[PDB]
This record gives C-alpha cells, sequence and structure tokens, in this order.
C-alpha cells in the first residue's frame, strides 16, 4: 500500500506530518493521481497551467466534526484544481464507504467532476457513500487533523488563518 505525507504550518507555525495510506488496489487510477500531486512529477497541468502538485496549496474548507478539504491548487477556493489526466476524470468506483474518521475521499461538483481537491472526514458520514471517491486513510498525524478541523471559519466555511500545505511527498 502507497504511502505519501504533507507537513502543515498554520501562519507559519510548523503543526506536524499527516501521513496517508493509499488503497491503490482498489482505486489505482485515484491513488495513481493523488500520489502524483503529492511529487508534483506531471508538471504543469492540461486545462489550468498551473503545476500538478500539492506543495504550497491550502486547506480552503474546514467543517468542524465533518471534514477538512484542500486539494485546489489552481485557485485556492475550491473553484479549481485538475488531476493529472487533464481535467476531470470519472468516479472510479465506490467500494470503500466514509464508515470512520480520518478517510480521504475526492471531493467533487457532481457525478465524474474528480480533479485535484479531497477532503479528509472526521467522523463516519454515510451520507457521503456513493457520492465521493473513498481512497485513502489517515495513518498519523491525528493531532494535525484535530487542530485545522479546531480554526475559526467564515460563513463560506473558509478558514481565517493560512493552512499550508508546506512540504509534501511520495514515501519509498
Amino acid at each position: 500500500s502507497p504511502q505519501c505525507h504533507f507537513d502543515i504550518e498554520i501562519n507559519r507555525e510548523p503543526v506536524g506530518r499527516i501521513m496517508f495510506q493509499l488503497f491503490s488496489d482498489i482505486c489505482p487510477k485515484t491513488c495513481k493521481n493523488f500520489l502524483c500531486l503529492c511529487s508534483g512529477e506531471k508538471g504543469l497541468g492540461k486545462t489550468t497551467g498551473k503545476k500538478l502538485c500539492y506543495k504550497g496549496s491550502t486547506f480552503h474548507r474546514v467543517v468542524k466534526n465533518f471534514m477538512i478539504q484542500g486539494g485546489d491548487f489552481s485557485e485556492g477556493n475550491g473553484k479549481g484544481g485538475e488531476s493529472i489526466y487533464g481535467g476531470y476524470f470519472k468516479d472510479e468506483n465506490f467500494i470503500l464507504k466514509h464508515d470512520r474518521a480520518f478517510l480521504l475521499s475526492m471531493a467533487n461538483r457532481g457525478k465524474h467532476t474528480n480533479g485535484s481537491q479531497f477532503f479528509i472526514t472526521t467522523k463516519p458520514a454515510p451520507h457521503l457513500d456513493g457520492v465521493h471517491v473513498v481512497f485513502g486513510l489517515v495513518i498519523s498525524g491525528f493531532e494535525v487533523i484535530e487542530q485545522i478541523e479546531n480554526l475559526k471559519t467564515d460563513a463560506a466555511s473558509r478558514p481565517y488563518a493560512d493552512v499550508r500545505v508546506i512540504d509534501c511527498g511520495v514515501l519509498a
């Protein structure tokens, strides 16, 4: 099972590393996208012209007791990002359920609109089953997730503080 990490700073304070386990058996296309966004190895986005990489991206949507969301590397507000395939790719499958906290799952705007945005749940969310593709699990950095989850947000659930992926990468 491949692994990859984010190193997080909040307002430039280093707060720790989130380590992900990806389930590339069940969701190979989805995990390959997420992995390549961690290494940045695929270069410039085909529809966005921005680097296909999470490094320097933010968490732009936070809902306490629900989830934290990031990966919009082109707009930082939920409107952007795209996959390594060029624009969006199909919902690979909905085999894995949102049956626990700390799952990694694809953000979307309807069927088959997977790009680069992802979210991490902080509780079971079964109403999302068959809606968002689950492809991974956080296996370390729970305190980081907690910290991000408790940030003050505005009316659009956007954190006021800078929640920054300062580094990220694929593990051996």
